């Protein structure tokens, strides 16, 4: 099931079960201490959606679009993104408002590439793992960087967030606030998971946290 | 070559060099201790088959089909409902097994529902903490998983024989075929195994390249590259 | 057994076979090289304890108290606001330490608010790099933690008695008495250490399943498997 | 010390003990076999260089310089639109080549448009798991990238000369210089190399701690710690 982590946020991303972050619907930005006693620390800066990785990696955008990377506050990269997404240091993805999809080059002077399609959210795992979802729901998991030249393949179903860790780790909500892990079976693709969710961040080691619509945090009780 | 360990075991399990499991033919469970003078603690339960990951997850099924993982605290294990005779865990989130009837089953991650059947029939299966996964069925024909690769056939036939195989990731899968032959993926599935010296009848290779298997005697041993 | 590497030190912390580190009775900082001919390479500056992740994180404590972290360029090291007198780090996510008066700090992440205080009194601590914890408290007694586990106590009490501890994952965790015993941890936490030959008064377990230990003297161990 | 290993290569890339691959003079490719008793099994193609990824992942390019992925199934290869003359896959996300003409490149993960320039002009490179990326120039220069980490000039000048490098991750850079010196990395910018016995023309360096090398007449080593 799902065990409650007191707080509230509106969108959350965990890339290992040492590397979890959210923002909050004021754009407040908050990591986990490992203590869910007293489980957040604010750190300094404005977000509305982030991304964080198994390597510690965290990648961030603020409302207007604008693009940061955390540096262990924040330096800007230059672009406008909506959503995003980091699996590893050398897998970073996004959306922007308009739907076209980017994945981080490597180059901060030059960040950027375009990748063929349109998305409205994105999962990008450690292992190079990348799904994600249209505006109407579509699901689409990546193979453009396995021979593909129409670059996704659609997975049935509808989803309106998604994540994902590793091949074997990705979870999504549909509008309806339903929450669905992948099977590894493509032609039955998905489980249903009790609960009801808006936002979810599932990890490379098998970590799961998500957020309702309230605003109430859990982390999935595996055990 | 091989170096030999002492004790007895009937199946074994290798996730990394330090996860590292098996059953004797009694159905009692040990675990690899890291020292090869006093190689295996007893753990408290009854399996007759079990698979180690690399990530410290453990799965065992015992002689009437029950499911069980290891909780790492001094309840030691949960039973999982269903009913499989071998199992194989790559990872916390990529466990598969096989049912007394050939059946095959993933583990969903929930455990109020915690399998979805696979299309197929095998009799041994290995999974990775990558996702790779082997199988093969009771005739001996070999298989790799494509389901998640968009194959709506699943599996890809490779050609050989094989009785029981190991695959803790892509780049290091063993079997054993059912004369206790030893053999190694070469990675060319159109020349895909390669025979090494020795004999066992099961086998479990790592993640981390660790590779384990014990013979028909109940001989345990280990891999040595170096 | 043991190897037995050239040089002295006095505490070490090994995150993987590639990133052992350890600090000398004057302090001197010394890296390890993969050469056992010339094992070791001094690293400017001076500590009294350090923590060398598989990840390539490394921290460090001075004499003094001060907090350092290795930034991987011509500077060399960063303090870090704060005190304190041990310290370990499983990766970048999962650095832990303990001050002077047992308090416990977990780093947050964030240099200019660095730590946060974990409930308990502690002597020594070891972090891996899947967020597995474990300590040890002046008296020896033993803790896992379980404070991100949804334990509300923090910690629980394994039996035993140590003195130095180490977890680079969770399977591989090591320690020591105050007599210089080694143990290694089991799995069991009703049979919880296997006892092995040798003696150290400091130890570091990687992620990949090196072992690295320190004896009294000075002398300086890696564990030999095959 | 190194240990000799059978056969004849050219060039060489290890990620891992279980993901080494080598070609030949003659263009042949050849991958590690676990055995050091069979160790190589001729994989089909022509390539010139190669390199081999912890996760499974191999790249290479061949006289002409076309470049090829090794896609795991019986198609062997698929070739990637583009011109390379040198080539290293730290992982399926860092994967990175130099022309003939110097210009360095980044895959970008699509087949259809792969390449992104990066500032610079080098004649080897050498990428890892962890991101990290190291190259060298013509006159035997060294530089690790920084582009990635905010640095507008891309490269950081390391003191030395080296003609080939590896660097599967940031605790694991070796090379060779033109006089086939063999060094490795100290972790200290201001004191950069570690000298170590032996003799080589190209070298490999896993992300698990791996090396292997092979000098000027064809003779294959892998290092050998314990
Ligand atoms: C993460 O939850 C936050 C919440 O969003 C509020 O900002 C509140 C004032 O602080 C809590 Se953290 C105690
Ligand atoms: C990440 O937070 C950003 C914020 O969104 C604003 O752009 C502000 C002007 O700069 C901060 Se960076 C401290
Ligand atoms: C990622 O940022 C994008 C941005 O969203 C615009 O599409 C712009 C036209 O292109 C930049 Se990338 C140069
Ligand atoms: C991922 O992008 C999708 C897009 O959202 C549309 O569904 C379009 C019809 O198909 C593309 Se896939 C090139
Ligand atoms: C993941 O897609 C879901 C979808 O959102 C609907 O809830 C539908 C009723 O069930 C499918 Se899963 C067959
Ligand atoms: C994760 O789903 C939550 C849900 O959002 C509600 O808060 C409900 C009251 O509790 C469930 Se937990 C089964
Ligand atoms: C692992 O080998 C065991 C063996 O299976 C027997 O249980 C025997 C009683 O003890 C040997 Se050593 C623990
Ligand atoms: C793993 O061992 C199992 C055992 O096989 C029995 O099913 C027993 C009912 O439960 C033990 Se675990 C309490
Ligand atoms: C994995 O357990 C299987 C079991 O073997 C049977 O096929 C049964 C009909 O279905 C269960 Se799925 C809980
Ligand atoms: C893995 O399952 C195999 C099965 O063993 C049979 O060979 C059957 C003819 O093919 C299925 Se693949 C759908
Ligand atoms: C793995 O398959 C083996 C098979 O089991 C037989 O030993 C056969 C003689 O050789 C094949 Se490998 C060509
Ligand atoms: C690591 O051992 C050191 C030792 O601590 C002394 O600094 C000595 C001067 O040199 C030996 Se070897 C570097
Ligand atoms: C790690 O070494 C430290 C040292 O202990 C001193 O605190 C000195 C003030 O700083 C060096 Se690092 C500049
Ligand atoms: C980790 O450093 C601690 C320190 O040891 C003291 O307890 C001090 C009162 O609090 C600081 Se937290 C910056
Ligand atoms: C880890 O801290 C321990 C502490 O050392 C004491 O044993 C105390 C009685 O228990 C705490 Se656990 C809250
Ligand atoms: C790890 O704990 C040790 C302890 O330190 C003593 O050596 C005691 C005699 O044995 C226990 Se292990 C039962
Ligand atoms: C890897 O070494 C090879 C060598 O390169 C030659 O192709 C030779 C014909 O066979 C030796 Se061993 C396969
Ligand atoms: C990797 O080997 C290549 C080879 O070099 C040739 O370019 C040929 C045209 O293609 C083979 Se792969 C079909
Ligand atoms: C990597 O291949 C390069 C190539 O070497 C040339 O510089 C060409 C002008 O640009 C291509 Se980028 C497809
Ligand atoms: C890596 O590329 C180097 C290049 O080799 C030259 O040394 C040039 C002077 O500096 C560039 Se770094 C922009
Ligand atoms: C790696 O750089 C080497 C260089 O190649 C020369 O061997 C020089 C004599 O020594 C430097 Se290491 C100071
Ligand atoms: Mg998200
Ligand atoms: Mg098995
Ligand atoms: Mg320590
Ligand atoms: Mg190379």
């Amino acid at each position: 099931p799902w065990k409650g982590i007191s707080g509230s946020l509106s969108r959350i991303s965990a890339g290992s079960v040492t590397n979890v972050w959210g923002v909050n619907a004021a754009n407040n930005i908050y990591r986990y201490t490992g203590d869910d006693a007293k489980p957040w620390v604010q750190i300094p800066g404005a977000l509305t959606d982030i991304g964080a990785a198994a390597d510690g990696t965290v990648w961030g955008v603020n409302a207007a679009g604008n693009i940061y990377r955390y540096v262990w506050h924040w330096t800007q990269i230059k672009g406008a993104l909506k959503r995003i997404s980091a699996g590893s240091r050398t897998n970073v993805w996004g959306v922007n408002a308009g739907g076209a999809i980017y994945r981080y080059t490597g180059d901060d002077a030059n960040p950027w590439v375009q990748i063929p399609g349109v998305l409205s959210d994105i999962g990008a795992g450690a292992d190079g793992t990348v799904w994600g979802v249209n505006a109407a729901g579509e699901i689409y998991r990546y193979t453009g960087d396995q021979g593909d030249p129409n670059h996704w393949v659609k997975i049935p179903g509808a989803l309106s967030a998604i994540s994902a860790g590793i091949k074997t780790n990705v979870w999504g909500v549909n509008s309806a606030n339903n929450i669905y892990t992948s099977t590894g079976d493509d032609k039955n693709p998905w489980l249903g998971i009790g609960g009801s969710l808006v936002d979810i961040g599932a990890g490379t080691d098998g970590v799961v946290w998500g957020v309702n619509a309230g605003g109430g945090i859990y982390r999935w009780i595996r055990d």
